[PDB]
């Protein structure tokens, strides 16, 4: 489980998406430190111009790289599922706006960690905040309230994300998440993200006990 996360671990992220007739593929490459809670990644859209702003995809684009304190070692589901891996299912509602439905798989493939993702965008208003590209190239710090799930031997997590509209307004994005381990208590993750193709740096830790 945590045997594999001690030290630097390379990452490969793939994502296929369909949003209002526009399809796109995004590849991500980099590394991650779970002992520190770091994530340095460089995402590239292989279909040219993305029909959707990058910051909306950040949320869906690997929660086993989040830092764990030594008193929450026994609450890190993500690392325990490894190397067998878990499925990352999520639906995302943009208030007064369109919805994502996603499914993804996180596994170890060799010495590198691999995350392939499926994405489907529905009911998005054109010239909106999403299809109009009216969201700023930034991402704030959020709480990710994780809850245990004995019905599916896995994890659920609810949270909503404030995207910053260029008018000074705020676009909300509700997240319902489910995670199920392939094979065989209420805490939360505080995150922090900087947008700098697309480059990212993140620091995420576990708190609430
Ligand atoms: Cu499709």
């Amino acid at each position: 489980g945590e045997e594999l996360f001690t030290g630097v671990v390379p990452i490969l992220i793939e994502l296929d998406g369909h949003v209002n007739g526009h399809c796109f593929f995004v590849r991500g490459e980099g590394e991650g430190d779970a002992t520190i809670g770091k994530l340095s990644l460089k995402f590239i859209a292989t279909t040219g111009k993305l029909p959707v702003p990058w910051p909306t995809l950040v949320t869906t684009l690997v929660q086993c790289f989040s830092r764990y304190p030594d008193h929450m070692k026994r609450h890190d589901f993500f690392k325990s599922a490894m190397p067998e891996g878990y499925v990352q299912e999520r639906t995302i509602y943009f208030k007064d706006d369109g919805t994502y439905k996603t499914r993804a798989e996180v596994k170890f493939e060799g010495d590198t960690l691999v995350n392939r993702i499926e994405l489907k965008g529905i009911d998005f208003k054109e010239d909106g905040n999403i299809l109009g590209h009216k969201l700023e190239y930034n991402f704030n710090s959020h709480k990710v309230y994780i809850t245990a799930d004995k019905q599916n031997n896995g994890i659920k997590a609810n949270f909503t994300i404030r995207h910053n509209v260029e008018d000074g307004s705020v676009q909300l994005a509700d997240h319902y998440q489910q995670n199920t381990p392939i094979g065989d208590d209420d805490h939360y993750l505080s995150t922090q993200t900087i947008l700098s193709h697309m480059v990212l740096l993140e620091y995420v830790t576990a708190a609430g006990i």
